[PDB]
């Protein structure tokens, strides 16, 4: 059972198909139209069913050409309101009907951000984008909002004719809107069954550039050239991912570069990966995010978590594939470097939450938890750490990659639990069950804190980062003039980032050390979002008042939660910036992504 959904479960009925016909009204900030659900009964004598909704206005429900009775339940906080629908005729098992629901969204839909022209690159046209993961699809349309149900979809979206709509689907044509010659209808088809959290919509002044045989990049015109260069490795990464996972089944692999308020690094919407413009470093150094989103085309989008309690299956296996793509491109020492960095991120999460915190468990119970509040790097890194540990236990990456490809083939088009994964692991590795029974499964899956065993990591690329970090931490005032711009000459951007991450783990440093770092390394000049984020955190935690305007600016000019949340929390914890942090949040709140706004508010204890 999915405790995050109020809808009828998959054991009662299953949505097979959605046909969405809607109009994007920028004056009212509403999506209006019809969701036609093809629903299959899984039981005899089915006479009603329940859908998820959140802040939706329901005009009517039509089955077999007549209006039918429906009722909205009391709202259950972040889960929304259940919508019970009375069927005109009882269904037998496996019988299908089409339920056509006329609805409108709220301007406050947690799924959507509406941008004014002033909030866009071009400043002439407004912009809309969605983000449904985990349980925001119910804030766009009525649905069984649970990843335990997979459906195909078709859509027709009416927008102002000057704008472009795109969806997590194959583009299926465009025509003038016959109801309104000021509007255009864009059509879409998703023929591969997906969980509804993968439904996505953007509407804006978008342009495209081809960057590979199956890849267009989409953005406002101002970002197209930079994006095309940044993500030029995409086709090479797809070919490697196909080698690891089997055939890419989705047709197109397009990229959309969102406005800076996009809350995540990326979102694996099928046929149209959404990415943060904070990837645009100018040197392709943040392209692991593209490898991650590509890998989701197998782990997450083909094999799906049955409930959000099992989200680690999606992210652990995806980080595992991501790091294999980066390892095939840049070498095994690089794969180990990234793996060991992820262990450090896991150490940070466990230290921040506390070692008994339930959000440090690999399998969680989200019954009365807002999934957006639970979100962290734990399922990513504790998930990856379990798979990397099993890789080493079971005979190395070639052997474990055989398991991963077999796993994707076994569970393609299905939704699974941790127990399904573990049973298949045991079946695949039948000749190594003795080894598998050495694993402390209870600790790994269900205990808080750091995992009970740390994998073995190659140190080759990490050594220079630790050595420089240790020189600065152990430095006294009389050692500061020994540091020089030459300290960095043999370090990649990745190694610079890891130097800063190592150093930030020991923050604060003395203010004179941080000022000297700026004097010799000029980190204030670096635009790479990952490096700048860690540098500004180091400066604020080390109480450098000169960094306050830089950190406020980075926290507000983009909205990737990875950066915005810790920067706000650091500025709130520094007495010199505390009031500015709160005031800046209050001033920007109305312009922010609704989920980011909610979480920054909770972080700052500002209601
Ligand atoms: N620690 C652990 N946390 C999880 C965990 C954390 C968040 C979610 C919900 C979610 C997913 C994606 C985007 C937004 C919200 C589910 C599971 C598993 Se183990
Ligand atoms: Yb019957
Ligand atoms: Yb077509
Ligand atoms: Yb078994
Ligand atoms: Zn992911």
């Amino acid at each position: 059972v999915d405790t995050c959904s109020l809808a009828s479960p998959a054991s009662v009925c299953r949505t097979k198909h959605l046909h969405l016909r809607c109009s994007v009204d920028f004056t009212r900030r509403t999506l209006t139209g019809t969701a036609a659900l093809t629903v299959q009964s899984q039981e005899d004598n089915l006479r009603s069913l329940v859908l998820d909704t959140k802040d939706l206005t329901i005009e009517k429900v039509v089955i077999n050409g007549q209006e039918v009775k429906y009722a909205l339940g009391e709202r259950q906080s972040y889960k929304g309101s259940p919508m019970e629908i009375s069927l005109p005729i009882a269904l037998s098992k496996n019988q299908e009907i089409v339920i056509e629901i006329s609805f409108e969204t709220s301007p406050k839909s947690s799924a959507l951000q509406w941008l004014t022209p002033e909030q866009t690159s071009g400043k002439e046209h407004p912009y809309l984008f969605s983000q449904c993961q985990a349980i925001h699809c119910r804030a766009i349309l009525p649905c069984q909002d649970t990843p335990s149900v997979k459906l195909t979809y078709t859509a027709e979206v009416s927008v102002p004719k000057e704008l472009v709509a795109l969806m997590s689907a194959i583009r299926d044509g465009e025509t003038p809107d016959p109801e309104d010659p000021s509007r255009k209808i864009y059509k879409f088809i998703q023929k591969v069954p997906i969980p509804c959290y993968l439904i996505a919509l953007v509407v804006g002044a978008l342009e495209s550039r081809q960057i590979g045989p199956r890849t267009l990049v989409w953005s406002e015109k101002e970002q197209v050239e930079k994006s095309a260069y940044e993500f030029s490795e995409t086709e090479s990464m797809l070919k490697i991912a196909e080698d690891l996972g089997g055939p890419y089944v989705w047709g197109q692999y397009d990229l959309l570069v969102l406005p800076p308020s996009f809350p995540y690094g990326g979102m694996e919407n099928p046929c149209l990966t959404f990415v943060t413009p904070t990837l645009l470093a100018g040197d392709k150094s943040l392209s692991n995010v593209i490898a991650h989103e590509i890998s989701h085309s197998w782990t997450g989008n083909l094999v799906t978590n049955k409930t959000w309690d099992h989200f680690w299956l999606n992210e652990g296996h995806t980080v595992y594939l991501e790091r294999h793509i980066c390892g095939r491109l840049f070498g095994e020492k690089f794969r180990h470097f990234n793996a060991l960095g992820g262990w450090g991120e896991l150490q940070n999460s466990v230290k921040t939450f506390g070692e008994t915190h339930p959000f440090t468990k690999l399998v969680v119970d989200l019954t009365d938890i807002d999934p957006d509040v639970a979100y962290s790097s734990v399922p990513y890194e504790k998930g990856f750490a379990l798979l990397f540990y099993l890789e080493q236990l079971l005979g190395g990456p070639e052997i474990f990659l055989g398991f991963l490809k077999a796993y994707v083939e076994k569970f393609s088009y299905k939704s699974i639990t941790t127990d399904d994964w573990k049973d298949f692991l045991y079946s695949y590795f039948k000749d190594k069950v003795d080894v598998l029974n050495q694993v402390d499964w209870n600790a790994w899956l269900y205990s808080p804190g750091l995992p009970p065993i740390k994998p073995n990591y190659d140190m080759t690329l990490t050594n220079a980062c630790i050595a420089l970090s240790q020189r600065w931490i152990t430095a006294k005032e009389d050692d500061l003039n020994s540091f020089n711009a030459t300290d960095l000459k043999d370090l990649s951007s990745h190694q610079l980032n890891e130097f800063l991450a190592q150093t930030l783990q020991r923050a604060p440093l003395p203010l004179g050390h941080i000022k000297r770092m700026q004097e010799v390394y000029n980190f204030n000049a670096i635009n790479n979002s990952e490096i700048r984020f860690r540098w500004l955190r180091l400066c604020i935690q080390s109480k450098w008042e000169d960094a306050i305007p830089l950190a406020l600016k980075m926290a507000t000019e983009q909205g990737r939660m990875k950066f915005t949340r810790p920067l706000f929390k650091d500025l709130a914890a520094f007495d010199k910036s505390h009031d500015q942090a709160v005031r800046t949040y209050q001033e920007h709140k109305a312009s922010m992504h609704p989920v980011t706004a909610m979480l920054v508010g909770k972080d700052l204890k500002v209601d």
